[PDB]
């Protein structure tokens, strides 16, 4: 049948406003998605939240709510956004649905069963903003007294850790150790980029991987544990299994999980990557489960110093394809990127509105002026530069597509922007008008409207994955009706267009 594809965002914590990072996490993964479906597979899809922990428990405290009021309202808004930025999830899953939290459950119990987890005290440091145990020596700006740590700070967030003194269940990861390094001898390109990997190695592994403690006692907002209701199960351990329980794992029809587990990718920022390629891989061990075959871990967007930019206000302002494009354009593959405003705009104005906008209607206008608007059909590279830019045309969906299968976005999209460049350089080479002023040379305008309109189909195409827009008014301008005609395997053979087209008497904008 079809090839099936499942890739997964990291399901979010809705503690207030989401910001360009969580949303370059999310408008990546559509563009995998989309992409994916493009070249025929069977996509799955999957984002969500993390609702439950101390964290959320005390957000809903402190605004005077309860949690479900608080997440119902936050979540509200998380979906408001990813329908204005056009996410194609197949599935959104919250940790606070019975179909998540009874798979936790009787993952916990068996673990307990199985004697992987075991009972004991967790003391030591912990950070209810990050959700996350720290040891002494981890902790940003400590406090000695008397040569011994009392405090600090954490390195991700740099909030106050507290210190935690409570009863726990234990999670034996210690002994997937060797299993796990063994893992990354036999798969180094788990973690992608490869970079990322000997960094979460030497600063994870190395020291030594002590038990995890994978319950609480103290606070109540969460799966608890059926053996022992009291605990509460870790919202990490909680929050990682939405990947397997969102396909029905340990159902009576685990149909759709036997489909699309394993994942093809875990997508994710950088500062989450542990928890993805070390205790995610290490439970699926316990759980005899067959592990994901890519963790891609993308680096931040910041802010001209170090990390407050919102996508709504970008996408009123700008447009959704202006936002969408300068995500997937400005943060490459193994580097951060700065969010500016300059930038911004530039990038809005100059490759979309003048690089391809303008294409389109330089294009449009020389075809309604020099043919009353009936475009001519192809016929072949008639012309002198034809046949190094057909070549080039099929270069560029070569190179697009390595640059796509490696997650280079990129640089995908530069190769793509080259093409368009050429495309406009085609005009000012060719010199249509000079064409046009001869009758003669009717035969000749018409290869070159013909090469300047498959050029631009080949552009829209290629843009379908990024641009939600811009590629459908692209045809509808050019009144390329066939549905074939935006599908990948129509740029297989350059020249698709062999009936004359009328083409639209009115441009408009394609973008903003
Ligand atoms: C299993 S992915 C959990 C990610 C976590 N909610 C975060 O925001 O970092």
């Amino acid at each position: 049948a079809k090839e099936t594809f499942y890739i997964t965002t990291p399901i979010y914590y809705p503690s207030g406003n989401l910001h360009i990072g969580h949303a370059y996490s999310t408008v990546a993964g559509d563009v995998i998605a989309r992409y994916k479906r493009m070249q025929g597979y069977d996509v799955r899809y999957l984002t969500g939240t993390d609702e439950h922990g101390q964290k959320i428990q005390e957000k809903a405290q402190k605004a005077g709510k309860t949690e479900i009021e608080y997440l119902d309202e936050m979540i509200a808004g998380i979906k408001q956004l990813w329908a204005k930025l056009e996410i194609s999830n197949d599935d959104f899953i919250r940790t606070t649905e019975e179909r998540h939290k009874h798979v936790v459950e009787q993952v916990f119990e068996r673990l307990l069963k199985q004697g992987d987890i075991y009972l004991g005290e967790y003391e030591g440091w912990y950070s209810v903003p990050d959700e996350t145990y720290y040891t002494e020596s981890q902790l940003v700006d400590p406090q000695y007294e008397n040569g011994k740590i009392i405090g600090g700070k954490s390195p991700d967030s740099g909030h106050e850790v507290e210190l935690v003194k409570e009863e726990s269940y234990f999670f034996n990861i210690s002994k997937y150790t060797d299993r796990l390094l063994e893992f990354y001898d036999q798969n180094p390109d788990f973690i992608q980029p490869p970079s990322r990997k000997n960094e979460m190695i030497n600063n994870f592994i190395k020291p030594g991987l002590a038990d995890l403690a994978v319950s609480r006692t103290s606070f109540n907002w969460g799966v608890h544990v059926p053996s022992n209701p009291k605990h509460v199960v870790y919202v990490w351990i909680d929050a990682l299994v939405n990947y397997i329980s969102a396909l029905g794992y340990l159902s009576d029809d685990e149909s759709l999980f036997n489909k699309y587990w394993p994942a093809d990718i875990h997508l994710m920022a950088k500062e989450i990557v542990r928890f993805h390629s070390i205790i995610w891989p290490i439970l699926l061990m316990a759980l005899d489960l067959p592990l994901p075959k890519k963790v891609f871990a993308h680096g931040w967007i910041l802010m001209k110093d170090g990390k407050v930019v919102d996508p709504n206000i970008l996408i009123d302002r700008y447009g959704l394809d202006a936002t969408r494009y300068y995500l997937m354009r400005e943060l490459p593959f193994g580097s951060d990127g700065v969010f500016t405003p300059e930038a911004f705009v530039e990038r809005t104005n100059f490759d979309l509105a003048n690089d391809l906008g303008n294409l389109v209607n330089r294009t449009i206008s020389m075809v309604n002026k020099y043919f009353d608007g009936e475009l001519p059909a192809y016929q072949g590279p008639l012309h002198e530069l034809d046949e190094e830019m057909e070549a080039m045309a099929l270069e560029t969906v070569k190179s697009y597509t390595e640059s796509m299968e490696s997650l280079q976005f990129s640089v995908a999209l530069s190769t793509v922007w080259k093409f368009i460049s050429r495309t406009n350089k085609y005009i000012d080479e060719t010199t249509p008008w000079v064409l046009a002023k001869d009758d003669s040379q009717k035969d000749m305008l018409g290869n070159v409207m013909a090469h300047l309109v498959e050029n631009i189909r080949y552009a829209a195409v290629l843009l379908r994955p990024f641009l939600t827009h811009a590629p459908k008014e692209i045809f509808e301008q050019l009144n390329i009706n066939n549905p074939q005609f935006m599908e990948f395997s129509s740029l297989e053979q350059y020249g698709v267009l062999n009936e004359s087209i009328m083409v639209t008497g009115q441009p408009k904008p394609i973008f903003p």
